[PDB]
């Protein structure tokens, strides 16, 4: 257990972002990690076998926009990115899971097009597949997985800012909607604790959002939590020992440096540190310190 940081990948302020900066609960150090080989923001990021994954994209420019198929595999041993198989298809403002040791990509655009696609890497492998895609489209989708259940919640369909969820069952490869939130986000922080799933901020079409909310999976409902400090959409997001972090985001007016930490227990946000700059747009992982 002991030796984790939170690792913040890409991000978005003026244009997208190449840093890897991780902080260290323990202590409140931020280190400076290797640059992303391509800047991206949109991207997600995930963690298998101690190796930090940075999926999807867009590197936003003065010269452009790129949408990114790319995986890249960050080791902390080497403190080296080397690519990965890339995806089927670019995926900006998309969400990752894992299960098993497998990581899925689900939604996202590719310019005007907005994916209900879905594909699983296979790392032994370092092969994608296509597996069954979602009932609705979604970009700016949260996900997470919970008891080897997928989750993809709230989003953009290229129309409408949704409340609406849905979870893949991978013995059937099938997806089924759940209970719809309480509030539409496009852009919440989506994670796992306890026996819920947590859908922190995000823009429900009109502001940004501070309010939380968690889906018990057994009793199939969405309840309210304590609401963070700050409105936050695009925000990063990943649980440390039993506690949520969420990292940055833009609340209408600034691209927040703040770092908020939710106690489950008492049922309270405090601010535990700042990151080095203020970003949206990240993608967030724990894994072991790096050499
Ligand atoms: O619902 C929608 O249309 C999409 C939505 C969105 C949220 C908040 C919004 C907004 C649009 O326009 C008003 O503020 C969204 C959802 C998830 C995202 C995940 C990553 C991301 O990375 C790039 C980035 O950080 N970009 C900045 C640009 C400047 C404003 C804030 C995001 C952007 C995302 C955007
Ligand atoms: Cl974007
Ligand atoms: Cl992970």
């Amino acid at each position: 257990k002991v030796g984790r940081l939170i690792y913040t990948a890409g991000g978005y302020f003026r244009q997208s972002l190449s840093y890897l900066e991780a902080y260290n609960p323990s202590n409140g150090s931020w280190l400076r990690l290797a640059d992303l080989q391509v800047p991206r923001s949109g991207l997600a990021g995930c963690v298998v076998g101690g190796l930090l994954y940075a999926v999807g994209g867009r590197n936003n420019s003065p010269d452009g926009n790129t949408d990114s198929s790319a995986l890249d595999c960050y080791n902390p041993m080497t403190n080296q990115w080397s690519p990965c198989a890339s995806m089927s298809v670019p995926r900006n403002r998309i969400g990752v899971g894992v299960i098993d040791g497998h990581i899925y990509a689900v939604g996202g655009s590719h310019g005007c097009i907005h994916h209900s696609s879905v594909e699983r890497y296979e790392p032994e492998r370092d092969e994608w597949h296509l597996v069954a895609p979602m009932l609705t489209r979604r970009i700016g989708v949260g996900v997470a997985v919970l008891n080897r259940l997928l989750y993809a919640v709230g989003g953009f369909d290229g129309t409408n800012r949704l409340n609406s969820a849905e979870c893949y069952y991978p013995e059937r490869n099938e997806w089924r909607m759940i209970t719809p939130m309480n509030t539409i986000r496009s852009g919440a922080g989506v994670c796992v604790l306890h026996n819920c799933i947590y859908a922190a901020g995000g823009y429900d079409g009109q502001d940004q959002l501070n309010s939380v909310e968690r889906y018990d999976v057994e009793t199939e409902t969405w309840t309210f939590v304590a609401p963070m400090r700050h409105h936050r959409s695009a925000l990063g997001i990943t649980v440390h020992q039993g506690k949520i972090y969420v990292l940055g985001g833009y609340d209408g007016h600034t691209f927040l440096d703040s770092v908020e930490c939710y106690d489950p227990d008492s049922d309270t946000w405090s601010e535990v540190t700042r990151m080095t700059s203020g970003r949206s747009g990240v993608g967030v992982a724990v894994t072991m310190e790096p050499c």
